[PDB]
């Protein structure tokens, strides 16, 4: 016979660590629940109790009975996982022979859909599946304990023996996300999609000095507390997973290389007439073709592919590739989110003219919205690229000085003109502040990337609107007004003073 007594092991689930926003607002909270297990050998002695037990478990009478009967020779099965503690005590109070309980936890997400992708969610086993819950799973999960119970020959629990290993609680995590800014970004991106009839979109806000991600929202979104019917489209963390060719939004990096070469200054003029440039078989074409001479700021205002290409041929692709690589376009962010996409930054030993030109005006490389925002953050932070963080930064790390402060300041002023000057991106203007930025077109994505205050930058932001299909309230670039609204609120939520003084 089997021994009259045996010492069996039961895991002790650990309490998963609290996730908060940067201000301590709870974002993911472990909630006590009760799991019930049973010894079928004992249940088989108390069959008249089964229907009441099945009812208390929310299970069908006959499906429940079938399950016990088919497991009659086992000494352990789960009856139900994750009942409320109240529902649990109700089941336990039936006093059915062979019914036992385990204290576990399940997550609740107080901000729900507002921060769905960034926070992510746990699986049925309380394990991180998406977002920060996934990226920091080991930190948040801790380590289960193990305890021993004395059982008899038929698996009846006689008593607790001891705990052999205590559970190590999961550890707390404060995100860089500011829920105040995340709500503003979530609301405005949702409104922009509705008014533009768009498929999807993303918005990222970064602190340019600290590398912190202050907001990251995508549409569609979902309620992580109720995923019954959640469609895969909604679950996608587009800001980190969708790659696209950034188009004219990378011209400022080409310009930074031009100004660093020693060969170009902002007042220089390039003749871009007639809005095309033939290089062998290939023709470089501007979208708008109403220009002849443009200064360097003009090339940006007009999104002149021709103009930036002539500059690129003069300075060489290598110098542009170097800046783009160093600011992180097509490069690992270091954020450690499994499944994050890196995109691609093409390299060559001998750069063909077509590849040089297209790199310079943003085709042939592919990036994510996070990378684009980090790149603009370096430009905004006087050329210093601080590593990205999704967690609160108290001690600011050194950044790599990727662009000289002087070149960065010059480009900031050019991008301020892109927003402010006649012919520029009118609806990107941020009332009460000077803002700086650049539009582009990634079945298209509308892109806007920028920062503010333009003369002393604090915040960088990228807006991506995927496949707009309906006319919005304002004309012009679809993503521009979203930048305007979100930047206006974010700057004020952060108490950033206006930089548009009357000449002081």
């Amino acid at each position: 016979q089997d021994p009259a007594r045996s010492v069996r092991h039961i895991a002790i689930p650990a309490h998963r660590g609290l996730i908060t926003d940067r201000n301590g607002e709870p974002l993911a909270v472990s909630t006590p629940v009760t799991t019930l297990w049973a010894n079928p050998k004992e249940l088989m002695t108390a069959k008249e109790r089964w229907p009441q037990l099945a009812a208390a478990l929310g299970q069908d009478t006959k499906l429940f009975a079938d399950r016990i009967e088919q497991n009659a020779e086992r000494e352990f099965i789960y009856l139900v996982r994750g009942l409320t503690p109240e529902q649990g005590e109700g089941v336990i109070a039936l006093k059915v022979p062979g019914v036992y309980s385990i204290e576990e936890f399940r997550r609740f997400y107080p901000a729900g859909e507002v921060v769905a992708h960034a926070v992510g969610f746990t699986d049925v086993d309380d394990r991180g599946r998406e977002g920060i819950e996934l990226a920091f799973d080991e930190w948040l999960a801790g380590v289960p304990g193990k305890r021993q119970v004395l059982k008899d020959r038929r698996g009846r629990v006689i008593k607790d023996v001891q705990v052999t290993k205590n559970a190590k609680p999961g550890k707390t995590l404060a995100l860089s996300i500011d829920l105040r800014l995340q709500y503003l970004a979530h609301r405005e991106l949702r409104n922009a999609l509705l008014e533009n009839g768009a498929k999807a979109g993303s918005l990222v806000i970064m602190d340019v000095k600290t590398g912190e991600i202050l907001a990251m929202t995508n549409q569609p979104t979902y309620n992580p507390n109720n995923r019954r019917n959640l469609q895969p489209a909604a679950m996608r963390n587009r800001a980190m997973i969708d790659v696209f060719e950034p188009g004219s939004t990378v011209k400022p990096f080409s310009m930074s290389a031009a100004l660093a070469s020693g060969r170009w200054k902002p007042s220089d003029i390039v003749d871009v007439y007639p809005g095309t440039l033939q290089i062998g078989r290939y023709t470089i074409r501007d979208v708008s073709r109403n220009s002849r001479q443009l200064d360097l700021t003009g090339i940006l205002i007009k999104s002149s592919n021709v103009g930036i290409s002539k500059i690129a041929f003069d300075i060489g692709a290598e110098s542009i590739y170097s800046v783009m690589q160093q600011v992180g376009l097509g490069q690992d962010t270091g954020l450690g989110f499994p499944g994050e996409r890196v995109g691609n930054l093409p390299n060559h030993r001998k750069w063909p003219k077509a590849e040089t030109a297209t790199l310079a005006y943003g085709y042939g490389l592919s990036v994510t919205a996070i990378q684009l925002a980090h790149a603009y953050a370096a430009l905004a932070n006087d050329g210093k690229s601080v590593p990205l963080s999704m967690t609160r930064v108290d001690r600011v790390p050194d950044g790599v000085q990727v662009i000289s402060p002087e070149v960065a300041s010059t480009v900031q002023g050019m991008l301020q003109q892109v927003v402010e000057a006649q012919g520029g991106v009118f609806r990107a203007q941020v009332p009460g502040y000077h803002a700086a930025g650049k539009s582009g077109t990634a079945a298209y994505r509308s892109l806007f990337a920028g920062f503010a205050p333009a003369t002393d930058p604090r915040i960088a932001m990228v807006v991506v609107i995927d496949e707009p299909s309906k006319a919005g309230y304002f004309g012009g670039l679809v993503s521009a007004p979203v930048f305007s609204k979100v930047m206006a609120g974010a700057l004020r939520l952060m108490n950033v003073p206006p930089d548009n003084l009357p000449t002081a």
